[PDB]
C-alpha cells in the first residue's frame, strides 16, 4: 500500500481543521477550537488506489513540512488577508523543500457564505501563476472536500510520474 503525507496550511480560522475533520470523520465542527498540531490517518480509495493519507492540520511541524508530499494551501473566500498570505506559505514550502515544483492545491474555503471578498477570478489567476489546481470548498456543506484532497494526491502522482 502507498502512503501520502499531506500538510494543510493557511491562515487562522480559514477552515483547515473543519476540512480535515470532514474528510476523516464525515461531520462539520461548528465551533472554533484552536489547533496546535493535529495529525490524522485514514484509509481511502482514490481513483482505485488504496492509499493511506497521513494528514497534518497545522495552526494559523518541520518534520511534516520536510516529509510532506503535497500541501493544501487554504484561504477563506471571506478573508482577503488569508488569500494574501498564500504567497507567504508557498514561499516557505518551496524553502523547506528547495524545489520550484512542489505538489500543491489552492483551496478557497467557506464558499457557502455570502460575504465574499476574494473572487473566483482572483484565485484562478493566482493558481494559474503557480501552476496548481484551484478548488472551491465548503466544510459546512462538504462541497469539494473530497475533490480538494483527491486532487492533491493526483498532483503527487503526477510529480512522482
Ligand atoms: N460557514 C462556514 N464556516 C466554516 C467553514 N469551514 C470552517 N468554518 C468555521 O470557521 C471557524 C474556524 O474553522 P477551523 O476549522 O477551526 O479553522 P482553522 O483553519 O483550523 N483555524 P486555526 O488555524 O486557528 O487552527 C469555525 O467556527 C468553523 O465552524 C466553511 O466551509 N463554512
Ligand atoms: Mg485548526
Amino acid at each position: 500500500m502507498t502512503e501520502y503525507k499531506l500538510v494543510v496550511v493557511g491562515a487562522g480560522g480559514v477552515g483547515k481543521s473543519a476540512l480535515t475533520i470532514q474528510l476523516i470523520q464525515n461531520h462539520f465542527v461548528d465551533e472554533y477550537d484552536r489547533t496546535i498540531e493535529d495529525s490524522y490517518r485514514k484509509q481511502v480509495v482514490i481513483d482505485g488506489e488504496t492509499c493511506l493519507l497521513d494528514i497534518l492540520d497545522t495552526a494559523g511541524r518541520d518534520q511534516y513540512m520536510r516529509t510532506g508530499e503535497g500541501f493544501l494551501c487554504v484561504f477563506a473566500i471571506n478573508n482577503t488577508k488569508s488569500f494574501e498570505d498564500i504567497h507567504h506559505y508557498r514561499e516557505q514550502i518551496k524553502r523547506v523543500k528547495d524545489s520550484e515544483d512542489v505538489p500543491m492545491v489552492l483551496v478557497g474555503n467557506k464558499c457557502d457564505l455570502p460575504s465574499r471578498t476574494v473572487d473566483t477570478k482572483q484565485a484562478q489567476d493566482l493558481a494559474r501563476s503557480y501552476g496548481i489546481p484551484f478548488i472551491e470548498t465548503s466544510a459546512k456543506t462538504r462541497q469539494g472536500v473530497d475533490d480538494a484532497f483527491y486532487t492533491l494526491v493526483r498532483e503527487i502522482r503526477k510529480h512522482k510520474e
